[PDB]
């Protein structure tokens, strides 16, 4: 009973790491879990390694590319990133769901060596909403916001190679369209037919 | 642009007929309609013409498929049942999602014609429980509950063929079930890029 | 197996009345119906004959408490209200769950006959709400009001007679609250058992 | 105004200990909380002494029995665990509805002791799903598995001894049967009676 | 004490009638109705007099402004619609909030005539879908659809004169918008502090 | 965009900072926070610096007040607090809506600086709750309870300065009326007109 990969990207600004961990909190772990993720970065203020991270040096980082350790990474904004490959096809084939929170070139890997995955791409309800939600607390220079921006148009342009779409304008409506990708995959034909392998059995009698 | 055809089937006693109705009433004709179906049998008790069914006698729906004027037609229950094909291309023309609800051999002829139209099968949740509903007020003879019940089982065997599953045990869940399903698919990429078209223009600069 | 009866009470002034309807439009005939009560009171405007009531004359039900044709009966503002003993017990073994609407002489007597029978009281959240609900749209005369008020605080008195309580005060709250009683007595270990008898064999090695 | 005493119990992989957190972090503490009881079992990883259990030594456990202090003890799969008397006592004086997280055996216990107490107990969907959850991470020995569900079946033997019972397919509905337990409860007449200790002595006049 | 009068205006493909309408389905007469408008125009099929709107000839409206019957009145889409005073007064005055449904004319007259009323405005999501939704079913000239448009646009050029906008994209989502707004300002502290008199009473010793 | 100020008082054992916290797990950080007040309290077990306080001594909190430090503070039984200026229209001018939980002395000094800011009074659904929600766990002398009743008497002198009130008698209606006052607060036309800032321009063309 293999369960399905789940690829939700996003621009800085969207949302995307608060819709995830919202939706997490209505679930058990037998149903849907996250990935954990390696990086080189730094583990920010409140962040535990193996929660939100495997926080790595660069060179050990490197040892597990040359490995082949990862089912897909990449650079983003001056960081490394990756998915290692044993610890997902362990969670899958048990029949969990897994979300992958990664950049656009991280969702071309998996697809291919996925096919079965699907991806989801949140954006932002307008420009001037994302420049809002970029700037946070609003401290830094009009030049680190702009090189934000940048990033954000970049990743943005990638969306069209995504199965579904959410427009995060309101948080609630956002996150019951998250839900309800989710579900409605749930409902397909191919799960329903094992996880109800039979109760039809029972009914064609 | 072009809303999406779906097709409902089920056996009797599965409460496909009030989900479709129910459905309905929480969604705009803008965004959802059924199909008129044109038949052979009798209207019920406080039954429209044109609004349930267009009534027809079985001259009449035999000059019908003369004349080509069916997307499907079929015999169901010792009457005859047909989709006017005029109607289904200009209602999809306008956006409007629409439903079929006709049974097995209706949905192999729209699925040949239409091979983008998404189905749903929807099943109870047991046998016995089947047998129940079926019974009803429990008024009919056992020989009429026997016919029915040969035909119910006749129609489950073709689930298989469907893209969606929906086991009707307790209503409410069925209904957040069919809800679901019509909004997921209206966030596909390829609906969400065409109604958004304005907003991801802007967003890319 | 055999659906469980239910008694709802309430003085006029409590929205007894649609809640009771607003309830039946999420639920199918063979989850939840409501009794069709006989009476000799006249058919209210845009009112059908056997669907809310089976309206008779004086004459008709005075024979009918000979034929011993009624579970209760009893005589309410000034007209005479019975439940006719064929339809619920043919009703409930159908599974069904039954709602009767009667008041607090009709509840003794069916406590008495069915004594598995749950019962639900709904009053008002205030007098001056109920006052306020009572006099309608403001054109009867105090004479009139008065009346009604004292045959709803009579009917207030005998609360405590019943299983449950719901303050109506806020609708969909008073909707939500009735659902749910209904939704934990189908969720007893005695129906359950039954409901899911083939899981439970199973589960059980 | 003393509280009511709920009881949880189910096999391990029925999703139980998932469902009491979500439910309780839905209310305040002034109307549910968990009890936390004593075991002799190691601490897991993340859990902190007095939040979800009191950890001891396998003598002081000896010496709280001998001294009375538990209203329900036993041993579980090679630990013991209980519920210290004194806590509880003085939890449910406050009017808290207090949830007992506990096997069948110290259910029994605590029916005996308090026969007002509402005893819940959870259903995995089927065998196969059960076994699913059970494996988790999917890294135990055929054996350890074997013996897993073994202890599975014992507790399901007893689920006819419970007052509900919730067959906890999917998560979110499971959830809300158990918020609709609650719910339904505190619309019983003798709670509501006190509560709302008159605006019905303000009904009636 | 008094209910609030809701003014509710819109360009027609809006979906601001069928709003009205589910939301007064989950309401009781007694929390709110909606006012029965006047009018010269025809019955649509289906259309009860006295209960959608009171229709008469040219020659009676006439002789009704005449009385000074109206709180306003005004020319509509090539007719005369009014809000007849003595029935909002009157329903008001027993607790009930009425809304109205009227053009921006006849917002401005009540603004002027009751100036605690409130207003809703309700726009399309998008021009494309303002037509989509005028269209309708695309069986009228190109030529009539050019006049229903020209209206809704100078319709819409009159928003910035209410107090609330609602964006109606997704149906249910304006739908919560519109119940979300009822509800907020039965909240506010001059209506609370008159429903729950008693109880402030009783706490401020 | 500014941001609106939401002011949140009630009395102890009203139930408010179980509201708030369960509000916020809803809300992402660019649209609801809730303000980080400065007291001379000690921490309480599992209170953290800088989430829930700015924990400071008697000392320091002088010299806040003498260089003008805050928007607003007070001393409550026998504690000082306060909100500081900087953090709060830094907050604002990002637009986040920003949540003040503090008492009536406060909430005057923000009403007469800030004229936009919402306040919201939440009540005790009756006085025998409040001392039951008053007295905890229930270990306190009473003498202890009448001096904390006494104090709550005071403040619930001060609902009627609030524009908003919340009888907060069953958790989960009075956590759908919070979420329902900011709501209806972002459907207000002012509000509107600028995160909507034009669709509108789009629409009137
Ligand atoms: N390819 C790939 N991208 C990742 C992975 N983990 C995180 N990212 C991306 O790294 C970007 C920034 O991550 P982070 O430092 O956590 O900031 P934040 O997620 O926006 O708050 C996001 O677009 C993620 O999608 C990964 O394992 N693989
Ligand atoms: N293929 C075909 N079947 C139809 C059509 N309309 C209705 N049916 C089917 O014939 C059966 C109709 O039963 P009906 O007289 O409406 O009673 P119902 O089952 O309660 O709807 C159902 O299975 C429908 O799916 C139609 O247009 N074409
Ligand atoms: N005992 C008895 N009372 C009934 C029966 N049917 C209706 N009633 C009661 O008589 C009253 C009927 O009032 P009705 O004419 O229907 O106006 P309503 O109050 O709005 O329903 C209500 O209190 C009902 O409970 C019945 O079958 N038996
Ligand atoms: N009799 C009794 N059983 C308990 C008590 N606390 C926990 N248990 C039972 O111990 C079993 C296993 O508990 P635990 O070690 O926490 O594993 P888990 O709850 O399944 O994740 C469960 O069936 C509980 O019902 C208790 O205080 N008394
Ligand atoms: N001022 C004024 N306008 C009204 C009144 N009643 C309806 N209208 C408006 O006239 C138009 C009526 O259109 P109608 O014939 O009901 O079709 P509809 O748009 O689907 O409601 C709407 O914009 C209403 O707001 C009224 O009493 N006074
Ligand atoms: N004026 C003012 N009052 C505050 C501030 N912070 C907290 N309070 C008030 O202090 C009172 C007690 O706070 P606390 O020690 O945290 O107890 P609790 O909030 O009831 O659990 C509450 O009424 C708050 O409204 C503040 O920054 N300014
Ligand atoms: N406007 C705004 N966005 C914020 C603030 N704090 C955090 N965020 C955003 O919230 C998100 C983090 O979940 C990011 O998009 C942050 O920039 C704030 O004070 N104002
Ligand atoms: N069990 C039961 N099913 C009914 C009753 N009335 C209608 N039905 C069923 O309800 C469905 C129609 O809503 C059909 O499947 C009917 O057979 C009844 O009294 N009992
Ligand atoms: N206050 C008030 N109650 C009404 C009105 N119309 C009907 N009702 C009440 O609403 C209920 C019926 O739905 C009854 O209790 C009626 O008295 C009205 O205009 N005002
Ligand atoms: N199938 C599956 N169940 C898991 C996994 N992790 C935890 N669980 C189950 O989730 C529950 C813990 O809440 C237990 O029933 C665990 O066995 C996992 O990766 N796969
Ligand atoms: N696109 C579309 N709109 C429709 C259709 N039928 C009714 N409407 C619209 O739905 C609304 C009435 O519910 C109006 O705005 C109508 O123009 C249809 O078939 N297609
Ligand atoms: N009745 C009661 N209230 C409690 C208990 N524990 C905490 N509270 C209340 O819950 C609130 C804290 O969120 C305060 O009003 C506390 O007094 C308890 O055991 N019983
Ligand atoms: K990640
Ligand atoms: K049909
Ligand atoms: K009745
Ligand atoms: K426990
Ligand atoms: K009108
Ligand atoms: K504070």
């Amino acid at each position: 009973a293999q369960g399905t990969l789940y690829i939700v990207s996003a621009p800085s600004g969207a949302g995307k790491s608060s819709l995830i961990q919202a939706l997490l909190k209505t679930q058990p772990l037998y149903d849907t879990q996250v990935s954990v993720s390696h990086t080189t970065r730094q583990p920010r203020p409140g962040e535990v390694h193996g929660e939100h991270y495997f926080f790595v040096n660069h060179d050990e980082f490197k040892e597990m590319i040359s490995r082949d350790a990862f089912l897909e990474h990449a650079e983003v904004f001056g960081n490394y990133y990756g998915t290692s490959r044993e610890a997902i096809e362990q969670v899958l084939a048990t029949g969990v769901d897994v979300f992958l929170d990664i950049d656009w070139q991280g969702a071309q890997q998996i697809r291919q060596k996925m096919p079965h995955a699907r991806s989801i791409f949140i954006l932002p309800p307008s420009k001037i909403e994302l420049d809002r939600r970029l700037r946070g607390r609003g401290q830094d220079s009009e030049e680190v916001i702009a090189k934000r921006m940048a990033q954000a148009v970049a990743e943005m342009s990638h969306y069209a190679e995504y199965d579904y779409l959410i427009v995060n304008d309101d948080f609630d409506t956002a996150l019951t369209d998250l839900k309800t990708i989710i579900r409605a995959e749930r409902l397909r034909m191919s799960r329903q037919k094992q996880r109800h392998d039979a109760l039809i059995s029972k009914l064609l009698a």
